[PDB]
């Protein structure tokens, strides 16, 4: 009768492992709101910040945005739909980020688990190319997804086993048809109460 503030699951994996694909089929049979981090700093640099030229710069380098931009985006959109549940998905992708969620949004939700896509990198190469041959996206190419790939590698997979230290992290293998995969998703998240 007080408020609850929102439950928050991030949705981590791979570079094109699934994650906003899958988000999608979580939006549209649970009714939670998709807050791809990735999407959120390609809006914020397309109209016309600041931030903006930066953020292309890094994007393009398959590197990690600083966090005050990522986190306040975040945030404002949270801070907007009261009463929501929340998909954060592609976030957080290094400690930096995760410490900086932890410093501005810890006492206002209750973040859940981890969400972990599992796909091979090979796989996730040809996603990619077949993705960009329509996406738009400066970083569909193969110079920017080997770099995505380190960058995952060095920084991210170490935040997936911070969490799942503390027991956080549901993993769902990727490497299947979208249903296939979908089908694990949905039960999950039947399986967990929401
Ligand atoms: N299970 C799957 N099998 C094959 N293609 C998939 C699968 N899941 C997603 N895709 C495709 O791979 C690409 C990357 O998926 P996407 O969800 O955008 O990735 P990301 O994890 O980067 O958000 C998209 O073109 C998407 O349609
Ligand atoms: N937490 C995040 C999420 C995305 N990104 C940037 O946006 C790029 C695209 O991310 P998505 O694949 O999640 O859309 C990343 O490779 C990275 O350069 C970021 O800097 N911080
Ligand atoms: F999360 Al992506 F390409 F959209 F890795
Ligand atoms: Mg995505």
């Amino acid at each position: 009768m007080e408020k609850s503030k929102p439950n928050v699951v991030f949705v981590l994996g791979g570079p094109g492992s699934g994650k906003g694909t899958q988000c999608a089929n979580i939006v549209r049979d649970f009714g939670w709101v998709h807050l791809s981090a990735g999407d959120l700093l390609r809006q914020e640099q397309q109209s016309g910040s600041k931030d903006g030229e930066m953020i292309a710069t890094m994007i393009k380098n398959g590197e990690i945005v600083p966090s005050i931009v990522t986190v306040k985006l975040l945030k404002n959109a949270i801070d907007a739909n009261q009463g929501k549940n929340f998909l954060v998905d592609g976030f957080p992708r290094n400690e930096e980020n995760n410490n900086s969620w932890e410093e501005n949004m810890k006492d206002f939700v209750d973040t859940k688990f981890v969400l972990f896509f599992d796909c091979p990198e090979e796989v996730m190469t040809q996603r990619l190319l077949k993705r960009g041959e329509s996406s738009g996206r400066s970083d569909d190419n193969i110079e920017s997804i080997k770099k995505r790939f380190n960058t995952f590698n060095v920084q991210t997979k170490l935040v997936i086993d911070h969490y799942n230290k503390f027991d956080k992290v549901k993993i769902i293998p990727a490497n299947r048809d979208v249903n296939e995969v979908y089908n694990d998703v949905e039960n999950l998240f039947k399986s967990m109460g929401f």
